[PDB]
């Protein structure tokens, strides 16, 4: 059983994880491979989590969506170093949603869907 809004956040998220094909945002990251990452990030996430937010339909709307990957891609922005592979994905990423789901972007498939 599926909902509208579950098939459209689905289509966003699958949309978004295409920029990561080596899986660096798909699970939680741990202190092991990111020394001192628990104390320096406070709100961990990830795009696993955000899938199994969808699938228990825990978003009431696209802005609740959004606000969980911009803090995904926020927290790699303040943990990581510029140089690093990691910071420099975050801002492709990042930069791929804000058009992906942009409030004019929106706009439209509302008129559409109407
Ligand atoms: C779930 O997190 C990961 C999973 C796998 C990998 C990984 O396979 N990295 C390889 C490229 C050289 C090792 C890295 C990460 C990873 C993500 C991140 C983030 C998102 O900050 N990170 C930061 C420092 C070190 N590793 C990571
Ligand atoms: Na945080
Ligand atoms: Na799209």
């Amino acid at each position: 059983e599926s909902t509208p809004i579950q098939q459209l956040l689905e289509h966003f998220l699958r949309q978004l994880q295409r920029k990561d094909p080596h899986g660096f945002f798909a699970f939680p990251v741990t202190d092991a491979i990111a020394p001192g990452y628990s104390m320096i990030i406070k709100h961990p996430m990830d795009f696993g989590t955000m899938k199994d937010k969808i699938v228990a339909n825990e978003y009431k709307s696209v802005t609740e969506f959004k606000a969980d990957f911009k803090l995904m891609c926020d927290n790699a922005m303040t943990y990581n170093r510029p140089d690093t592979v990691y910071y420099k994905l975050a801002k492709k990423i990042l930069h791929a949603g804000f058009k992906m789901m942009s409030k004019e972007r929106l706009l439209a498939l509302k008129r559409s869907m109407s």
